């Protein structure tokens, strides 16, 4: 499903669980905006 | 060394190097502060 | 255009130019996910 | 005391009382490490 080559992919320890959760958020986030990034500017 | 019972410790996937770079700041970004917190306010 | 009542605004200093592009670049990532929120989940 | 040429300051809009104060914290969790930087490395 698109995505020829993976990227290499990474990996981070974050303690606390609460903050892990906001961590995880803004992964998210970015990784929405390059998904958009592929759709023409209109 | 101080921190007595450690808490819930978890992990996130960060794909791209670059990318993974910059989350990794923020972690010890975060990380900073709370050492300090230990510590009086003066 | 949508967005009935505005939320109160805020603001923060950035120190840095090439730092400020990077807190901007997050600014806009959760506001894009909060766009597609309003959106039906299918 | 200390920084000598003030670097350019700027400023960035965050809609949402309880978001503002998150970016904030990341705000000043970079800004302490740049704090640690002017002390030697032991």
């Amino acid at each position: 499903k698109k995505k020829p080559l993976d990227g290499e992919y990474f990996t981070l320890q974050i303690r606390g669980r609460e903050r892990f959760e906001m961590f995880r958020e803004l992964n998210e986030a970015l990784e929405l905006k390059d998904a958009q990034a592929g759709k023409e500017p209109g």
